[PDB]
C-alpha cells in the first residue's frame, strides 16, 4: 500500500536506454543526482571520517546503501566505495547497475559543497577495480580529484 | 530498510520536464506504462466487475492505488476511475499527478488485453472532469472508447 | 510471513475450477476447512459469547478476518457473519470468495467440537440473505442447524 | 489501534490442502496440476525480453522478490546442452513432497518453463524438468531445487 | 518473528482459572502491576493533563491501549478510562477483560504522587459503571479514591 | 491520533509474571503450572498424523514458526531408546527460570509432550523430560533445551 | 551481522526535554529549538516553487520522509499572511506550551528557512507561533498554526 | 507515522557542541541518562548474569542496542561493554559517539539501583580501553568504581 517503484524504474530504463543511448541516460542521472543532493545534503564538516559518517546517515534515511570514503594522498584523490546500490533490473554496466551514475552527481554534489573539492563536474566511475577486484555488482567505485584536505 | 526512490523520481521529474516538455513527457510515461502491462497482466476475466478484482489485485502487489471501472453503454465506454496515483513531488498536470501517464498506458493494456482485445480501444485521461468534479488530486479519470469515425 | 501466496492461489483457483467445476471445489475446500479445524481449535466453551472471543484469537492469528456468532432465538439456529474472508482474485460466487467454502468447513469443525452441534457436514452459506442486508463482497453469511442454546 | 492483519497468512491452508489433494490423487497429477498452475502464474508476473543469461538472471530475481520465492541462478551447461536452474528458498508448505517441505517445487517447472522461453536468443520447444539425483550428489539444502531445461524429447 | 505470547496467556489464564479463585486471580495479577510500575514509570507531573500525556506515552511503548483522566471534584475521585487492553481470550468477567486487574495495581503505583496529589490512594476497577455507559468489552473504568468506604 | 501499528508486548507484563508467581510458590510448583499450560497449549494447535520424524520435525516447525517460539530439532537414538529434541530460540521472559532466562522451558516439556503422544500410533507410550546436564557437553545457547523422549516405565 | 529494530529516540527526548526545561527557561529553550529547526532546514530542502500549492505539496514529501506530519499552506490577502497549519507535530511526552507541543519552535526555524528559500527577490518575511488561535478555537493538541508575514527574520 | 528524530538530534547535537563546548554538553547528557533511569529500570538482581539479561531486555525496548557486564573484583569492579549505541551524526569523540554520556548516566543509575545501592560507585567511560583493544565506533566501554556520586 506504501508504493512500490522498482517495477516502474525497471521498464523506465529499458525505454530510456532505447530512446537516448547510453551517452544521454548517463549525462541525465548524473544531473538527477546533482539535483538530489540540493534536497539533501551534509553539514559543513571538518574531516573524511566525518563526511563518511554525515552521508551514510543521509544514505539510510532512503535507504540507498552505505559508503566508505579513502583519502588518497597521490593526485589527491577520494576513492568512494558504494555498497548495495539500489537495483533496478537488468539495464546498466554492469546489469543491475543503472543507477550507478546518479551516485557520480549526488556525491559529485555531497563533497563539493565540503569545499575540498572542485566542484561537482566530474566523478570517475572505476571500471577495472570494478572488475579485477571482484568486487559485488552492487558496489561502486568511484573517483575524485580533490584539494589539499585532511583526516 | 528497503530503497525509498521518492526523492529521486522528485528530481527526475523536474529534470525531464525541464529538457523535453510536457507533451513529449507524457509519450515517454505512457509508453513506460505500456510496458509495466507486458510484466504484469491480468487472466481472462468476463465480465467488469471480475476484472475489476484482478486489477485492483495487480495494483496491490505494487502499491499504486486502487480502481473501479464502470461500462458507459449509452457512451460507448468505460469510466476507469484510479484512486491514489504515488504521488511523486509536485511537477504534473495538476501538480502531484506526474505518474497520471503512466496509468493511462498500462490500463491501455490491461483493459485491451484478454476480451478487450476484439475492439479497437483507446485510454485516454479527462483532464477537465478532474477540475469540474472536486476529486481529490491523486484520483485519476479515465474512459476507454473506440478509436475513429468520420466521412 | 515472506513468501506470498495470493499469486499462488490466484492462479491455483483458476487451474482447479477449469479441471473439477464448482462443485468438485466446493467439496475440495470444505474439507480442507475442517482439516484446518483439526490442527487449530478452540478451548471447550459454555457460551457462544466466549466462543465468539475463542474464534476471533484463532482467526487473528492467520488474518483471516471476525467473526460474529448469533444463536437465533429459535431457529435452532446459528448465524455465522464471517467480515473480511481474504480475497484470491475474481474467482467463487459472487466473485472474490473463491475461499468461502473452506470457511464452512473450520466452522463446522469448530463449532461441532463443542457441546451443541450434529457434525461437521452441514453449514449452508446464505445467499439470499447476502443481498438482504446488501453484504459487502468478503462478508460470507452462515447457518448452522443448532442442538440447544449455549447462551 | 489496531492492525486488522492484512497479512492474511495461507501457509496453514496451504499445508492442509497439500495433505489432502496427496490423499486423493496421488504424486504424478499433482505433480501436474501445480506445474499447470505455475505455467499460469508465467502468464501473469514476466520478465522482458532478456539478451543474456546473467539479465535475465536479474529480472528473474526482481520477479520472484516480487512474491518472496526465493532466488535463482542460471548456468549454461554447452557440453550437457542445458541450462542448470538451482532455485534456493522455495517456500516450504509443511511435509508433503517429495523430498518433505517440497510439495511447490513443481510450480517452479511450470513457471521457469514459462519464463525461460524465448530468453537470450534460445529459440524451440524447451522443457524444464527437476532433477533428484543432481540435488543429491550436492547435498543441497531442502529449499533448493535443481532443475534442467533441455530440448523436448517427450513431455508436455 | 517475534514471539506471540496471545496463546500461551489463553492457555495460561485457563489454567491459573481453575486451579484457584477469580479472587486469588485478581490479586495476583494487581500485585504483577505494581511489578509492572516499579519497571516503567512516568516523571513527576505538574498538572493532570501532563500525567495523561505521560501515561499514554508508556502505554505506547508496550501497546497497551490508551487513558484519559478526569478529576471528579465532587465526587472526591480520579476516574480512569482505560480504552483497549488487550484480549487474552475469554477469561475474566467479563470476557475479554482478564487482563483487567492489572491496571488497578499498575495505575495504583503511576497515580498516586503525580499532580500534586498526596495521599493513600487505591485504584479501584468500577465494574457497574462499564454496563452505565455502553462500554466496549475492552474499555475498562476504574476510580481513583482515598482507602476506606462503606456500601 | 495514535499509532497504526501497536499490537500489544507481553514481555514486560511476563517478566514481572514469572516474578510474582516464583515469589508466592516455589519453583517445582511453577514447573508444574507451565508443564500443564503447555499441555493446554498442545490441544489448541497441532500437527497431523506424520509417517516419519523428519516429516514430523517439519511439521513442528511449522507450528513454532506461527506463534515465534523457535525451531526444533529431532534425532531418533536408537541406542538410549530415546528422541533427543533440540529447542533453540525459547522465547526470553526477563531472568526467571534454572538457567536465567528459561523461565517458559517446561511449558516445552508439556507441549512436546503432547504432540509425541499425538504421534504415538498403536505402540508408543512416551514421557518428554527436560535435560539440564546434557545442556553441558553441548555447552548449548542459553535459550536452548534439550529434552528426550523416553517409554515411560510404569512399574513402581 | 546486523541489528535488527531501528532505535527509538521517544524516552530520550522525553528526558531531554525535561532536564532542559528544568536547567533554562521557556525562552532560552525556544530560541535553541529555533535554531535547530533552521539548522534542519539547510540539510533538507524543497525545490524552488512557483506556486503556493506547489510548495504545499514539496513540504509535506520533505515531511513525510522524517514522518512529522503534514501542512497546508492558505495565502491570506486581506492581512498580509500565509497561514500555516501543521498537523501532528511529534509528540515527545508532556512538556511544552500547550504539552505536547515541546518541538514546536523547530517548526517556526524550519519554516522560517524553507520559506525564506521560496521567496524570490521581493520577498522578507518571518515565520511565527501563534498561540492564542491555536487555542482561540479548538485545534487538537499536535496542530501548530504558524503565520508568514512581511519584516526582516532576525532577533 | 513513527516519527524519525536522527535528523532532529544530528542538527540538535551540532547546535549544543556549538553553544557550550564537550565538558558542559557531556554532564546535561549525564544528567538525561540518570533520568531515562528513573523512568525504565531493572528489578533485584542476585547476579551480574541476571542483571545483564533484564539489562538487555530494557535496551531492546527502546532500541538502544545490547550489554555485556563482567565482574572484576567481587564488589570492587563491573565492566560494562556497550555495543550499538545509536549513531546520531558525525558528532562527540569519536565522531558518531555524540550520545555515549548518556550511557554512562543511565548505566550509573541501573547498576547503582537496588543491590549496588550500598557501594557508593560511580561510572565512568574508558576513552583509551576502547581504542587499544580495537573497538568499533559504537561500542562504548565503561567500569563501575568506587567513589562520590551525587551532587
Amino acid at each position: 500500500k506504501k508504493p512500490d517503484f522498482t517495477l516502474f524504474l525497471q521498464t523506465l530504463s529499458w525505454e530510456i536506454d532505447d530512446q537516448v543511448g547510453i551517452e544521454v541516460r548517463n549525462e541525465l542521472l548524473r544531473e538527477v543526482g546533482r539535483g538530489m543532493g540540493t534536497r539533501i545534503m551534509p553539514p559543513p564538516c571538518q574531516t573524511v571520517d566525518k563526511l563518511q559518517i554525515e552521508l551514510n546517515a543521509l544514505l539510510a534515511l532512503i535507504g540507498w546503501g552505505t559508503v566508505t570514503l579513502e583519502l588518497l594522498s597521490e593526485d589527491q584523490s577520494l576513492r568512494i566505495v558504494h555498497e548495495n546500490l539500489p537495483q533496478v533490473g537488468s539495464a546498466g554496466e554492469p546489469s543491475g547497475t543503472w543507477l550507478a551514475p546518479v551516485l557520480e552527481g549526488l556525491y559529485g554534489r555531497w563533497v563539493t559543497s565540503q569545499a575540498g573539492a572542485f566542484g561537482d563536474y566530474v566523478v570517475t566511475r572505476d571500471v577495472d577495480a570494478e572488475d579485477l577486484n571482484a568486487v559485488p555488482r552492487q558496489t561502486i567505485i568511484m573517483y575524485m580529484r580533490v584539494r589539499s584536505s585532511a583526516t
